[PDB]
């Protein structure tokens, strides 16, 4: 076994080098270490067989001592690239680049990061380190998205510069421009311009590409693959070129020119010998290619993902070469057409996937298949059309996949190269024209309003071509799609010149007259009619008609939300319900729009609403069941009664827990239409929970929650109502029954659920103190004294034992053991939209477990370890007293959020997906949350990475960052409580707080997250995997907690997954902007990007991985039809939190918000939150929205202009003070977001529990 020999030598040598340090002082020690360094250089230079547990052995023992770190940047990179052991040379070069020699080290580290994928870390060092110009930054910005036309334009516009008098570019960024030009010319199909750029550096005047590349081997690694690739890829379509054949012939004579050429490529060699018509050498080289693939794939480590992916994305082309050789060697395939037709039918069914394979894979497979079909049509001397139709269909599928990955300069050249063939038949023409129009519609979603008219005024005249002169009367699926795309075209024009009213028509010469022939307000209303007519013609003419419904539906819906400043409510309701009658999901999230339009326009279209909802499969409302059953109290519930009856008759388990939350509060009417509704609610209450076990289940769960932290909630309920004025009658009398049901006589909890073990020590002990309560407190009406309740509430927690130690505390569950058909429970947490469910195969609960575990918080939830009838064990979390509906709402928002992420190409290629869980509110004040296995909170991870002494030095010391902030706030203001923040904004300037923040954040250990990810990783090939996952997950939740504005992101709202290193986001108390608007000391930062998240990525900068993930996710978010805005609108206009639930849930945790109701009762305003979220989704300065929220919630306060001055910028140091208010872009938006999150003027002035330094 070579691995244990590697480990034994790597431990023995380091032990000897450690033990020699007593004698052999610094005179001889330096000579010994330089001789060891020279011998290691000699090993790496004279090796010829790169044995990987030898190469990795010497590169592992050099990295651990600070004398061999300056080993050999030229040899380390070559040994790791040839030995396929890159993540140890990466660690070696990074440890050298910590602590010119430090320029070629960045060149070799970029060479090592380029080979394992990792193109986001690669761009992050070509800006911070290989910089010194202002055109490299613009070119890399244009290449970070799939825009390799301007990005390669401004590289050849900078290599052949002449003077450029501001300095001279170095010799490290002068060939980097050539290499990046080769990359960007390779990303398109620029095959005539890649060979010239790759051969224009070895020599001049038609250079000798025969032996000049074989000496000075820098021309052998970089300029050789691009030359042979660009010449073969231009040979495969038909030319002569006579340059690669002769070079391969003259290079296949020797071993120095033969071993490299037959080891590295061999598949280019098989394609070349197939071009030279001989098959046996091609057979030998394709079998050598398959064997070399197997040898390479067996050496990449399994947890280096995307290296195995880009390795495995070539087996289809390899196997298609082998399959073409096998198809052409037989003689039965020649003279008969059925194996050819079977080959075509298996070719047009095995595509690479759109949206997931990059376009070089598509380019390889389609160019190979067209070469194969040309060879087959050569050897088979109708049948000429059956191959042309295959080639046309494959090329059009390639273009349709190319558009979806935002390759528009690559799709336009394919559409222009395919136009001449798409002329003879009409269906080819309409597919080409509709692909053209779809490309123009998906292209214009990012240009400004002045160019959005220009890019779609081209696709109007080419629809006045043929395919209208008697084609769209024989076929109907094209006649629908043309009307859909023309309506969308006029929609983009009419919304384009309405945001900018007339200046877009002013910047025109005849295009304004071409607009107006189809002022300044009477043409917009004509273009909306021109959009409406074409969108309404389509529904009169599976995903061929539900789009025809839903585009018209969303156009009329945005017309109504614009008209709020017509018989359109008739056209929204039917044309959304007829598409929900088919299985849709874009029509399934838009149903509360119908529930709001039938309320706001109720005088018409309501019997139509009943007649249209009367025939719908009643499983497409289980996501919206808690919205239709909250209409049971309210007037006009006759539009939804048959669906509730159908659900209670078919699935009487998935309506129960929304029924208990809505029967808790119901104030019915007295009119004749409000007369049958009481009978209906009584009917469903009688026919549901018929066995009488769901209420006993909920009662047995309610006995598990702590009552000592429920007496707190009852005291806060009664002291907020009784102790203001003696005019509010009998509310305390109606609300004392809730306290009497859980405390008082001991037979009432036995009648409710069971004889508790807690009531023997609670309800028997608190009788001689609560006889006074039952006598006087039931009829008190004094509203003056509460210390007699405070002194017993203070003594009730010194004798109470939150250890219950068993499941015998709630003994209905300890002996569950179901017997027969007596209404089995079916454990909650299923039935979430998602087609027609199968209730027989759902997990039924078949036992509890005899252990309880209390989680550490203030509210103390309880984890239960119950079992299932599949003999699994599910743990859950019981939280009693708290309305968990809002967490369920925002997790549904996270579900639609990472459903819209997975539809994006550049996000699904990196596998960006938010981590969700399940929350069920069984009744109000009682719910059930999922539990996550083997996860630790972020503060506990950082607190257990430390040592045993520095923990005490960090927690208990006067110079600790906790106590120093309190001393600083005492010094700057004067008062020793909250309110000193209000005087610190006016008693301090910028520089003092910035220097004090640096001085107090230079006291925590900087290597606190790298130490945690290196303590548990055991390998350099696992350190990379555990760090990049943490980076991607934290960047995704940082950008996702900003659109729907979530504050309070302190160190306990993040849970890391200690087997793979990924963060979870929890605890959504602030959903829209409220931590800055209603807390006393606001939160001015967008998210949490502190020092530890910065120092994890050293020596790389924040302009790499986190920057690219945030920009890609934000561009995924703000390119939508409006699903997220509609769902957030439905979330805020749901009447369950009208400042009262807000103040109750802020009361139940005693922090900083205390005793504030004078203006916030009349300043909730659910239109404002949607206005601000839509405004920041439309592109806005992140310090303008913050100042608007501070204006909305903090005026008539002393330090308000200081709030604006701190969270506005400084115009000298801050990039967010130099940019305009609106009309921004994604890259500059993320730049201002990173400037606001990392700002010592902000983090020096922030809440003391948010902990900005760590």
């Amino acid at each position: 076994d070579p691995i244990i020999a590697k480990q034994l030598f790597s431990s023995l040598f380091s032990g000897i080098l450690k033990e020699m340090d007593k004698f052999k002082t610094l005179s001889e020690k330096n000579n010994i270490t330089q001789k060891l360094l020279q011998d290691f250089n000699r090993f790496l230079n004279t090796t010829f067989s790169f044995f990987p547990p030898f190469v990795s052995c010497i590169q592992d023992i050099s990295c651990q001592h600070a004398a061999l770190l300056s080993l050999d940047p030229a040899a380390v990179s070559a040994g790791c690239l040839a030995s396929l052991q890159q993540p140890v040379g990466i660690r070696l070069l990074e440890e050298a680049l910590l602590r010119p020699p430090d320029v070629l080290r960045w060149v070799e580290l970029a060479k090592l990061y380029r080979s394992i994928g990792e193109y986001d870390v690669l761009r992050g060092i070509f800006t911070s380190e290989i910089g010194t110009k202002q055109i490299t930054q613009s070119a890399l910005l244009a290449e970070a998205r799939s825009d390799y036309s301007e990005a390669a334009k401004q590289y050849d516009e900078a290599l052949n510069k002449q003077d450029w008098v501001d300095g001279e570019p170095t010799e490290a960024e002068k060939d980097f421009w050539e290499l990046a030009s080769l990359d960007c010319y390779n990303h398109l199909a620029e095959w005539k311009s890649l060979e010239y750029c790759s051969t224009a550096s070895i020599d001049s005047e038609n250079p000798p590409d025969l032996n000049k590349i074989w000496s000075e081997p820098f021309y052998q690694e970089t300029y050789l693959p691009y030359m042979i690739r660009s010449k073969l890829k231009l040979l495969l379509q038909g030319e002569a070129d006579q340059s690669l054949l002769t070079f391969i012939d003259k290079a296949m004579h020797g071993e120095l020119q033969k071993a490299i050429l037959e080891l590295h490529y061999s598949q280019e060699l098989s394609l070349l010998y197939l071009l030279q018509d001989d098959v046996d050498r091609a057979k030998y080289y394709i079998q050598n290619g398959i064997q070399s693939f197997m040898q390479n794939y067996s050496s990449i480590d399994v947890l280096l993902h995307q290296s195995r992916l880009t390795k495995l994305q070539s087996v289809q082309a390899l196997t298609e070469i082998q399959e073409f050789i096998s198809f052409i060697s037989k003689q039965g395939n020649l003279s008969s057409q059925v194996p050819l037709k079977r080959l075509l039918n298996t070719w047009t069914n095995r595509y690479p996937d759109a949206k997931m394979d990059p376009m070089n894979i598509w380019d390889d497979i389609i160019t190979n298949r067209c070469f194969f079909l040309s060879k087959i049509e050569e050897k088979l001397t109708d049948i000429s059309s059956l191959i042309r139709s295959c080639k046309f269909s494959m090329k059009m599928k390639m273009i349709d996949s190319a558009r979806k990955q935002n390759n528009f300069s690559l799709a336009m050249k394919l559409l222009k190269e395919l136009h001449k063939e798409s002329k003879t038949r009409d269906d080819w023409l309409v597919s080409w024209v509709q692909s053209y129009c779809r490309l123009s519609h998906c292209r214009s979603r990012s240009q400004g309003c002045s160019e959005q008219v220009l890019t779609v005024l081209k696709t109007v005249s080419l629809l006045d071509e043929n395919n209208v002169s008697s084609y769209l009367s024989k076929n109907i699926l094209a006649f629908r799609d043309q009307n859909i795309l023309l309506g969308t075209t006029y929609r983009i024009i009419a919304n384009a010149l309405s945001s900018e009213p007339a200046c877009l028509a002013e910047i025109e010469e005849d295009k304004a007259r071409r607009i107006l022939e189809l002022d300044s307000e009477k043409v917009i209303a004509g273009l909306y009619q021109r959009a409406f007519q074409h969108l309404s013609e389509a529904v009169q003419a599976a995903a061929g008609v539900i789009d025809a419904y839903m585009t018209l539906a969303d156009f009329c819906d945005q017309q109504l939300r614009k008209e709020e400043e017509q018989a359109y409510p008739a056209l929204v309701v039917e044309k959304m319900l007829k598409a929900l009658k088919l299985n849709s999901n874009e029509a399934r999230l838009k149903f509360p729009r119908l529930l709001q339009i039938i309320e706001r326009y109720p005088e018409e279209t309501l019997s139509l609403m009943t007649k249209e909802i009367s025939s719908v499969p009643c499983w497409q409302f289980i996501s919206w069941i808690s919205h239709m059953v909250a209409l049971l109290d309210k007037d006009q519930a006759v539009a939804v009664q048959h669906s509730v009856e159908e659900i209670t008759d078919n699935y009487p388990q998935a309506i129960v827990y929304p029924f208990i939350i809505s029967s808790e509060s119901y104030s019915f009417k007295d009119t004749s239409t409000g007369h049958k509704n009481k009978e209906f609610v009584a009917r469903i209450k009688s026919k549901l929970d018929q066995g009488g076990v769901i209420q006993d289940f909920i009662n047995a769960l309610d006995q598990l929650s702590n009552p000592e932290l429920l007496f707190k909630d009852w005291s806060n309920d009664v002291r907020a109502e009784l102790a203001k004025t003696p005019v509010n009658k009998k509310n305390i009398e109606k609300m004392y029954e809730r306290m009497y049901a859980a405390l008082g006589d001991p037979k009432a909890p036995g009648l409710g659920a069971f004889r508790r073990k807690f009531i023997q020590t609670f309800g028997k002990e608190f009788d001689k103190h609560f006889g006074k309560g039952g006598s006087k407190l039931l009829r008190m009406k004094l509203s003056d004294f509460n210390d007699i309740t405070n002194m017993l509430l203070l003594k009730m927690n010194k004798d109470s034992k939150p250890p219950g130690n068993l499941k015998e505390c709630s003994p209905w569950m300890s002996d569950f053991k179901v017997e027969f058909l007596r209404n089995e429970l079916e454990i909650p947490g299923q039935y979430d939209g998602r087609g027609k469910p199968l209730p027989e195969y759902h997990v039924r609960i078949a036992g509890f477990d005899e252990r309880v575990t209390v989680m550490a918080s203030l509210r103390r939830p309880k984890r239960i370890i119950i079992r299932g009838h599949d003999e699994r064990e599910h743990p859950f979390l019981v939280k009693g007293g708290e309305d968990l509906r809002q967490d369920q709402r925002v997790e549904q928002l996270f579900q639609v959020m990472n459903g819209i992420l997975a539809q994006d190409s550049a996000c699904s290629q990196r596998a960006l997906q938010l981590r969700t869980y399940s929350v069920v509110p069984m009744t109000s004040r009682l719910g059930l949350i999922e539990w996550l296995e083997n996860t630790v909170t972020l503060k506990d991870l950082l607190l257990n990475t430390m040592s045993q002494e520095e923990k005490a030095a960090y927690l208990s010391d006067p110079r600790a960052p906790p106590c120093e902030y309190k001393d600083w706030l005492t010094k700057m203001s004067g008062k020793h409580d909250v309110g000193a923040y209000m005087l610190m904004y006016k008693g301090a300037n910028r520089t003092e707080t910035v220097t004090s923040f640096r001085k107090r954040e230079s006291k925590v250990p900087a290597d606190l997250l790298k130490r945690a990810f290196v303590r548990m990783s055991t390998s350099p090939e696992a350190f990379l995997a555990l760090r990049s996952h943490f980076a991607s997950s934290h960047a995704l939740i940082c950008i996702s907690h900003w659109i729907l504005g979530i504050g309070d992101r302190h160190l306990n709202n993040f849970m890391v997954a200690m087997e793979t290193g990924g963060v979870i986001g929890i605890d959504f108390g602030h959903a829209f902007g409220s931590a800055t608007q209603f807390l006393p000391v606001p939160e001015l930062m967008p998210f949490r990007l502190t020092r530890q998240f910065i120092n994890l990525m050293l020596p790389m900068k924040e302009t790499g991985l986190m920057y690219s993930i945030m920009v890609h996710a934000l561009r995924a978010f703000r390119s939508d039809p409006g699903l997220l805005t509609n769902t957030m609108d439905v979330f805020v206009k749901e009447p369950s939190f009208d400042w009262k639930n807000f103040e109750q849930k802020m009361l139940k945790k005693g922090g900083s918000w205390i005793q504030e109701i004078n203006v916030a009762e009349k300043n909730w305003y659910p239109r404002q939150k949607i206005c601000y979220a839509k405004r920041k989704l439309a592109g806005a300065n992140p310090a303008v929205i913050t100042c608007d929220e501070l204006l909305l919630g903090h005026e008539k306060a002393p330090a308000f202009r200081d709030y604006v001055a701190v969270a506005r910028g400084s115009k000298d140091h801050n990039i967010r003070a130099q940019e305009p208010e609106s009309g921004l872009s994604e890259e500059t938006q993320v730049k201002c977001l990173m400037d606001q999150a990392t700002d010592p003027n902000i983090l020096g002035r922030t809440w003391e529990g948010w902990e900005p330094w760590m």
